[PDB]
């Protein structure tokens, strides 16, 4: 994929996620651009409490507790990569 | 809002930092976070640090850990040159 | 000398702007000379020319969109910290 | 193949032999896949081919002459060194 086309993933991937650049840089790139392993990595390490709180101040951005951020922001995962299995 | 042209800013620092010293995410944030996000003073920091020992080959996100290491000490002593002038 | 100081801070500059845009090295001259040798200008230079299409495919040592695309996205972003 | 330290040491030899500003120095010994003896022999030809412009010599006789001078000192400096590699 086109760097432009990457650059939207890593929107929508932060757009979900609510998580800083760094972090949706990261983990994308780790999961290979697939949205679907990058999603199920997200969620895996914050099982492991590798994603601190104010890792997920983006969530809601215009482009709530941190806590709360922090749990929302792993709902939505979990329902995006709900809809994008069938 | 301004608070969140604030998180922006801070945003685009860490991202540049990451870019410049191929630090994994956690590394960057503490980094930066210690140098009170003084993108300057957060170079400083990682040379600092790099020199004492403090930042570990598990840090850094073809090249071996001393390679990765090496280059991103040069980048950060490159683009810390710039903002001095 | 000053005067082998003075060239050490221009080689740098150079060296940097080349790392940021991806230039040939000629292009990367070009630029920074006609911005007076200030870097930050320099970079202002090259998102201005290149929205204005002043700087061809052919100048970026990825497909040539891309290495175009990377280069003003890595500008912005360094922009951006000398402007604060 | 070679680690960075290395590498940079290679760039700095290229750089005192052929008096270039890094920006060519690296452009040539990089297209060269670092090989030293291919980087001189691209350095000449490019040179050839008024591909390099006197100023870019600047750092010809650095510590750490005319612009034209410092040109065709390096462009001998080249030749000469490729001579030793070519035994």
């Amino acid at each position: 994929d086109s760097l432009d086309v990457k650059d939207h993933k890593l929107l929508l991937f932060q757009e979900v996620t609510g998580l800083i650049s760094t972090w949706v840089t990261s983990i994308v790139e780790e999961a290979d651009w697939d949205f679907e392993r990058a999603l199920k990595l997200f969620i895996q390490k914050n099982a492991d409490h590798e994603i601190p709180d104010l890792a997920f101040a983006k969530l809601g951005s215009h482009m709530l507790s941190k806590a709360d951020k922090r749990s929302l922001a792993v709902a939505r995962a979990e329902l995006v990569l709900e809809q994008i299995q069938q």
